[PDB]
């Protein structure tokens, strides 16, 4: 009776049709997991948005219980496991620090290394792979430049860091030994930069204060990899999915050419567009009964709130299956909703426009390479991307 989950197919950026009909007729309603417990499954926007912003509905119970999911490893702790007030203590030092200030004042940087990147690709000449050599480098180079990774290490943090993506071909102890080498490197970093401050994210971490309280020797390390992990495969996979979508919708990349005024909205159509999850990671957990849509969800029981779903909503988004880059209003759930609210969104805005700006600048007759039909999609079963995007310009 719960019915089979997930529905996306990860072989494409397609919609599951039967996000539609739920949304119609069963608006919250049960699903099977391939691993973990049975779990609600609302998809309206209304219902999604009121979920992921009510005090009810908590993730610390993530820590202790065996979430749906897609994978049989699960992924604990971060940010995301934690409910008000710890969560809200370490968010409000953490925003201190990262401010969107600093978001946007990393621009400049952002573009010179896009820039970098379309020279290493024109370099060894038609096809280059633009997932390899563009949308896997630039995030975690730009978080390297947000962090303080001085440019000499750029490489080899790198490195590790492409150990960590969910589409990673390497043993358990391969991505072990980059996972230490990674917090060796972060932990020594931080040290540096408390006894002799610059300008960069960990500085302004290690100084950050809230009423006389500050973030301890390890709330800092978890909290740097931490956005690490967050920022590098979820954007890198989006910049994938973006530039695969202009690539393939004339309209999409001819409206961006003449006007590249137009980018940023479409960066938030894209964003609200793009199913990006294969499901919905991060269940909820109601810490009482709660009825929802005359249903009752009863205390302890997990809820997936689908953004992908709830951004396709033809209630909350006219022609909600077009993708129109002036659409307005354009209140996406696409980097959540609530106090888990993306916190890396300011930066991911910045880095998803300049991956745009500059490509079409350098490349404005980018296009596969390839026929779509023969395109490898990757099956990591957390995102929805394509493994490899060999271009022609
Ligand atoms: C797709 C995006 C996520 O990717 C992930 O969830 C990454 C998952 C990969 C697939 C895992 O690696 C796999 O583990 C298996 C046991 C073996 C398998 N191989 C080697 C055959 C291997 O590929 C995990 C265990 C990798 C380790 C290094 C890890 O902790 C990765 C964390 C990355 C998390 C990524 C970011 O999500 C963040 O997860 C946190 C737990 C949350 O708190 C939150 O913010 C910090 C969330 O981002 C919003
Ligand atoms: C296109 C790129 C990105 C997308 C689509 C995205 C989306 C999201 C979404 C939907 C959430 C909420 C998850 C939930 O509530 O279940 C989230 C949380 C988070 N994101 Fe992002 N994000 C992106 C980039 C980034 C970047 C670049 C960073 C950091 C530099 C970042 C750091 C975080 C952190 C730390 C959280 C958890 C916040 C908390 O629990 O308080 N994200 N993101």
């Amino acid at each position: 009776e719960p019915r089979a989950y997930p529905f996306n197919d990860v072989h494409g950026l397609t919609l599951a049709g039967r996000y539609g009909e739920l949304q119609e007729t069963e608006p919250v309603s049960r699903v099977r997991p391939p691993y973990g417990e049975e779990a609600w499954l609302v998809t309206r926007y209304e219902d999604v948005r009121a979920v992921l912003g009510d005090g009810r509905f908590v993730r610390g119970p993530s820590m202790t219980r065996d979430e749906p999911r897609t994978r049989p490893e699960m992924v604990k702790g971060g940010l995301l496991s934690m409910d008000p007030p710890e969560h809200s203590r370490l968010r409000r030092l953490v925003v201190k620090a990262f401010t969107a200030r600093r978001a946007e004042s990393l621009r400049p940087r952002a573009r010179e290394i896009a820039h970098e990147l379309v020279d290493q690709m024109a370099a060894t000449g038609q096809p280059a792979d633009l997932v390899a050599m563009f949308a896997r480098q630039l995030p975690v180079r730009v978080i390297c430049e947000l962090l303080g990774v001085p440019s000499a290490d750029h490489d080899r943090f790198t490195r590790w860091s492409g150990a960590f993506l969910s589409t990673a071909e390497v043993t358990a102890e391969e991505m072990q030994e980059a996972a230490e080498q990674a917090y060796a490197y972060m932990g020594d970093l931080i040290d540096r930069r408390r006894k002799e401050p610059t300008d960069d994210l960990v500085s302004a971490l290690v100084q950050a204060r809230d009423q006389q309280d500050s973030l301890s020797e390890q709330e800092l390390l978890d909290l740097a990899i931490g956005l690490l992990v967050a920022g590098y495969e979820s954007t890198t996979t989006q910049i994938a999915d973006f530039v695969y979508l202009l690539m393939t919708r004339p309209e999409l990349r001819r409206q961006l050419l003449d006007r590249p005024e137009l980018i940023p909205s479409a960066v938030e159509e894209l964003t609200r567009w793009v199913p990006l999850g294969v499901g919905t990671a991060f269940p909820r957990y109601a810490v009482e009964d709660v009825t929802l849509r005359g249903v009752t969800i009863r205390a302890g029981e997990p809820v997936l709130a689908s953004t992908g779903a709830a951004n396709r909503d033809q209630a909350q988004f006219p022609d909600a299956d077009r993708i129109d880059v002036d659409r307005t209003p354009n209140q996406h759930l696409g980097f959540g909703h609530g106090v888990h609210h993306c916190l890396g969104a300011p930066l991911a805005r910045v880095e998803l426009q300049v991956a745009l700006e500059v490509l079409l600048q350098r490349l404005p007759g980018i296009r596969l390479g390839i026929p779509e039909t023969q395109l490898r999609w990757s099956e990591g079963m957390l995102l929805r991307g394509p493994l490899e995007l060999p271009v022609v310009w």
